[PDB]
């Protein structure tokens, strides 16, 4: 599924993103452009043979098991496929687990290089939340 941006920031509003270790929903919806153009479906390999995967590009060497990226683990239990699906519950509540893993969302490199510092507000104008 491809979101709009407003339908997006809905849904991760309803999903208790907002300010969710203290990044306001613009972070989050900011993110998730940059990484996916918002598409569920979105994958990247990386040179080091792991995967990321969905909406919020989520990697298989530490997050989820997709087959194929030896010695990885898996710390949201959960098979990388399920990142992909048009109901961004698990791709969240993996979210979840990494944004709260230390490194708040500068584990999204993306996120840092697009979206940290910069008036993500303007992500969410327009919207009904
Ligand atoms: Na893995």
């Amino acid at each position: 599924k491809v979101f709009g941006r407003c339908e997006l920031a809905a849904a991760m509003k309803r999903h208790g993103l907002d300010n969710y270790r203290g990044y306001s929903l613009g972070n989050w919806v900011c993110a998730a452009k940059f990484e996916s153009n918002f598409n569920t479906q979105a994958t990247n390999r990386n040179t080091d043979g792991s995967t990321d995967y969905g909406i919020l590009q989520i990697n298989s060497r530490w997050w989820c098991n997709d087959g194929r990226t030896p010695g990885s683990r898996n710390l949201c239990n959960i098979p990388c496929s399920a990142l992909l699906s048009s109901d961004i519950t698990a791709s969240v509540n993996c979210a979840k687990k990494i944004v709260s893993d230390g490194n708040g969302m500068n584990a999204w490199v993306a996120w840092r290089n697009r979206c940290k510092g910069t008036d993500v507000q303007a992500w969410i104008r327009g919207c009904r939340l």
